[PDB]
Parts: C-alpha cells; structure tokens; sequence
C-alpha cells in the first residue's frame, strides 16, 4: 500500500518544568544529564534524561537532534526508547525516559558474574520485539548494537540512538547512504560494499549484538581493523561461537550473517525462536552457577522526595 499521515504529536516542554540533578555523560553527542520532569500542577515527577548539545551555534547540531526527535516521536513500543519532548531553549534539549542502569554493553561487562541464561535469552527476545516493531513502522535503524540498548530494569531493555535511523517510503525497499562514518564491525556486507541498508541488514547487526551479549561484552573482531572486515567477510569468515552458546543459538547468529539478505531470519522469527529457548534457558546456554544468579531491581531510592514519581505510566 501507500503512505499514511504521520500524526505523531511533538510536545514542547518549558524549561521551568524540569530540574537537572547530575551530568551523566558528555562528548560528541553533547551532554546528557539525569533529571526530573514535573508537568505543572499534575503532582507527578518523571525521571528523565536530558540531552543538550555543546553549542547553540551549530545549525546542523540542531538539525540532527531535530531529526532524532522526529523519529523518536514517531515510535511507540515497550522496547523502543520513549521520547517525552523537546525544550527549545538556546540549546535545544531532547527529553527522554531515564534508563537507570545505562547501556546494555557496559551492563553485561559490569555484571557478567551475575547474568544467567534467563536474562540473556529474554534480552534477545525483547530486542527482536523492538526491531520487529521498527520494521512494522518501515524504519531501518542502521546502528543496532549493545551500546545502543538501554536498561530500564534488568528485566526490561529498550532500543535507543536513532541518529542514523531512516524511515522508508512505502515504495522504497532499501536506503542508499552517501558517506559518513559508520560502524563497520556491526554492518552487513552489502551495507559495507554498496551502502545499502534494509531490515535484513538490521538483522545482521542484531546477530552481532547477540554475539556481544553472549560473550559478555567482547569486542567483535578485536584485533582486526575495519578496512579488513570487508574481505574477511567475503572469504566466509564469521564471528566465533561463544563458549556459553549451544549450537542452537550460534546457528541463529550464523543465519543472521548470511550473504543472501533474504535467507537471513526475519525479526518475528527471532522472537519466536528465542522465546522458545527462553522457556528452558539452561538447555540452550551453559553458564556456571546459572542456577544461583540473581540481578537487582528498584527499591524506591534516589536523592530526593519521591512519593509522586513514576515513568512509563505517564500517558498523554
Ligand atoms: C555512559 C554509559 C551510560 O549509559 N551511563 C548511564 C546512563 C544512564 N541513564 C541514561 N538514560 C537514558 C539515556 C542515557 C543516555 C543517552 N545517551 C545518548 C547518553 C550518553 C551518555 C550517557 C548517558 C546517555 N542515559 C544512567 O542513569 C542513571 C546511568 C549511567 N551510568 C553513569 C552508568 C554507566 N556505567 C557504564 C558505569
Ligand atoms: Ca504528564
């Protein structure tokens, strides 16, 4: 069919309504703070991440963050990052749901001794659900990676970073890029060679992300530099089977790395397979002391008065 009106609402927030509390990170993206958003007179406090950029002076900083805002305002799914609004101060700030446990790559690196097979398989299920939703929305992410998955709780993760995301027209079936830095080691071969991006190249990146999780955050092709990756992949070489993975799981990864993009799994099928595996996790991932491992959860604690606060439960 054809092209439906995007009737998403973009909400403009007054800077009055949110209190920054701590800086979380800074660098190329700008500076991300954690804070509280209090819509006036509604008796709620919503933990948020506020992304400023370095300078009000660069018009393509503003253009890039506004494109990110367009994309994020157009998605609504429990496993995709939740955009709350933008504030049009001198520095244009993007306000999203605070994800207290950080990015998933560093989370697995930091907690590898406490991560059982249940958590890993559930994360794969949830990531596949988010990506299948994005495919439903005809959105190609183009930067799926463990660093670009955020952790609301150990039981709940969401896909983030839509800085390279592209929405396809209904008649479009692929996006053709024109230069610009791209993460080679997560990229499908046809993306590396012809700058072609599809939902199936996103499937390739999903495979690499799963490899990251199953190795507890190892760097893919650790030694190799990016220029060699193309011919490495052309020779037929792929990432190795992680120690904890049965052949059942590794075969799924390998299918994600097929050269024929149409022979790769579709995201709905990855949902199905990984949930089947999640129903008997120790049969598909072999982790020592798996049975005794447990992970944290919130117990109502931060630096403030917080009787009036919550997060995903603030609709409209
Ligand atoms: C820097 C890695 C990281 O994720 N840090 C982190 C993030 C959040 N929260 C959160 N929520 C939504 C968005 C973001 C976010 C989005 N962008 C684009 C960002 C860029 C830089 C930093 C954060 C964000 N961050 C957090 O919440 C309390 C705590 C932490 N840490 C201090 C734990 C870090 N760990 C490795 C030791
Ligand atoms: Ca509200």
């Amino acid at each position: 069919g054809g092209e439906a009106p995007n009737q998403a609402l973009l909400r403009i927030l007054k800077e009055t309504e949110f209190k920054k509390i701590k800086v979380l990170g800074s660098g190329a993206f700008g500076t991300v703070y954690k804070g509280l958003w209090i819509p006036e007179g509604e008796k709620v406090k919503i933990p948020v991440a506020i992304k400023e950029l370095r300078e009000a002076t660069s018009p393509k900083a503003n253009k890039e963050i506004l494109d990110e805002a367009y994309v994020m305002a157009s998605v609504d799914n429990p496993h995709v990052c939740r955009l709350l609004g933008i504030c049009l101060t001198s520095t244009v700030q993007l306000i999203t749901q605070l994800m207290p446990f950080g990015c998933l790559l560093d989370y697995v690196r930091e907690h590898k001794d406490n991560i059982g097979s249940q958590y890993l398989l559930n994360w794969c299920v949830q990531i596949a659900k988010g990506m299948n939703y994005l495919e439903d929305r005809r959105l190609v992410h183009r930067d799926l990676a463990a660093r670009n998955v955020l952790v609301k709780t150990p039981q709940h993760v969401k896909i983030t970073d839509f800085g390279l995301a592209k929405l396809l027209g209904a008649e479009e079936k692929e996006y053709h890029a024109e230069g610009g830095k791209v993460p080679i080691k997560w990229m499908a071969l046809e993306s590396i060679l012809h700058r072609i991006y599809t939902h199936q190249s996103d499937v390739w990146s999903y495979g690499v992300t799963v490899w990251e999780l199953m190795t507890f955050g190892s760097k893919p092709y650790d030694g190799i530099p990016a220029s060699e990756i193309s011919s490495i992949l052309e020779k037929g070489e792929r990432l190795p089977q992680p120690p904890i993975c049965t052949i059942d799981v590794y075969m799924i990864m390998v299918k994600c790395w097929m050269i024929d993009a149409d022979s790769r799994p579709k995201f709905r099928e990855l949902i199905i397979e990984f949930s089947k595996m999640a129903r008997d996790p120790q049969r598909y991932l072999v982790i020592q002391g798996d049975e005794r491992m447990h992970l944290p959860s919130p117990t109502d604690s931060n630096f403030y008065r917080a009787l009036m606060d919550e997060e995903d439960m603030d609709d409209v």
